[PDB]
């Protein structure tokens, strides 16, 4: 188990330096690619598109990125890995030799384990979610064709998400991997399962409250029996170099809070009265009704999210971390839409 792990994250390093030294002007495409896959994209940007067309694929894509994040904390947390950026510059195996220079970036300071790649994780669950579904779509309509495009382009998005979070060392080679097939189960698992759509606000209370006393109670336990879940957070804030690049939005209880507040927020506004009568005024079926709906959704959540919730206390940021994160899927389709019909149409 110590020599097996050690040839492993050697090999990491070595791949992080050549990929940092060996090819120095790409790292603004890199952060670039690190910066789109954020699941805050699939919340503010995928959603809305996705919901107004085909409104199963939305439904479906938000169940599987938050049950993968779900799954991905708790691998995370039973796994005990490490990252490329503090075991340089704290591990013992490198004496008598020289220690392989890694440069960080603005972007590489990350509070909690990397068992599993979380970006690679989230990736390949919702673009294999939507490659699936744009399929399923047009099977009706050389289809061969557009099934080598589609899987090509989505393999190479896959491949550029791997590179991008290996170069900035900020995850080893060997996590990504894990990362991307666990995240291809999920969203097969999710794609079989039809049992979703037809659910009442009591189910979805009752999920968000299994999965945060699951979350709070292992937690909990592990820590009253003496074993830490929360060792990174002492080391991510040591070895940053400026110590302004470690944020609190970025560890292992926002991302849960937030995940669960939006499952939450997509139960209340589908069983809503508002959404009862979407078919009234004009008719939901009108191309011009949808992109406008689309477009409304898009331009008033990007500016909404402009509001940061203050982070001087924990509890205060957690609690509006939720009520933030449950309203984004409440407005794009309960709200926006009831305008809507009420502004044009007569
Ligand atoms: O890919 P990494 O190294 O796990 O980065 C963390 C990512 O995973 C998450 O923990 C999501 O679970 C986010 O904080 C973040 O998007």
């Amino acid at each position: 188990m110590e020599e097996g792990m050690n040839v492993l994250h050697d090999f990491g390093i070595q791949s992080t330096h050549y990929l940092q030294v060996n090819y120095q002007d790409s790292q603004d495409w890199f952060i670039l690619v690190s910066v789109i896959a954020d699941l805050r994209n699939a919340f503010y940007v995928l959603f809305p598109i996705w919901f107004h067309l085909q409104e199963a694929v939305g439904i479906k894509l938000l169940w599987v990125a938050v049950i993968g994040d779900w799954l991905n904390l708790v691998f995370k947390w039973i796994l005990f890995g490490q990252r490329p950026y503090w075991w340089v510059l704290d591990t013992d195996y490198y004496s008598n030799t020289s220690v392989p220079l890694i440069k960080q970036f603005p972007v590489t300071c990350e509070t909690g384990p990397g068992s599993p790649s979380g970006h690679a994780m989230g990736t390949a669950g919702v673009y294999y979610v939507m490659v699936t579904s744009t399929l399923s779509i047009f099977q009706g309509k050389r289809f061969r064709c557009l099934n080598v495009i589609l899987w090509l382009g989505f393999w190479a998005v896959q491949l550029n998400v791997c590179l991008s979070r290996i170069y900035l060392a900020a995850n080893f080679p060997h996590q990504v991997v894990a990362g991307v097939l666990s995240g291809i189960a999920v969203a097969e698992t999710f794609s079989h399962i039809h049992s979703i759509y037809n659910a009442s606000l009591k189910k979805y209370f009752l999920i968000t409250f299994f999965l945060f006393s699951f979350a709070i109670g292992f937690y909990l336990l592990l820590k009253g029996l003496g074993v830490d879940l929360l060792w990174t957070l002492e080391k991510a804030q040591r070895w940053c170099e400026q110590p302004e690049w470690v944020h609190i939005d970025t560890t292992p209880f926002a991302s849960l809070l937030k995940n669960l507040g939006t499952l939450f927020g997509l139960g209340l506004a589908l069983n809503s009265s508002m959404y009862r009568e979407s078919c009234k005024g004009k008719l939901s079926k009108w191309l011009p009704f949808r992109l406008s709906s689309i477009v409304a959704s898009l331009v008033l959540l990007h500016v909404f999210d402009s509001l940061k919730p203050p982070s001087q206390v924990e509890l205060v940021f957690y609690v509006l971390s939720f009520c933030k994160s449950a309203v984004v899927p409440l407005a794009s389709v309960s709200v926006i839409p009831y305008c809507l019909a009420q502004v044009l149409g007569q």
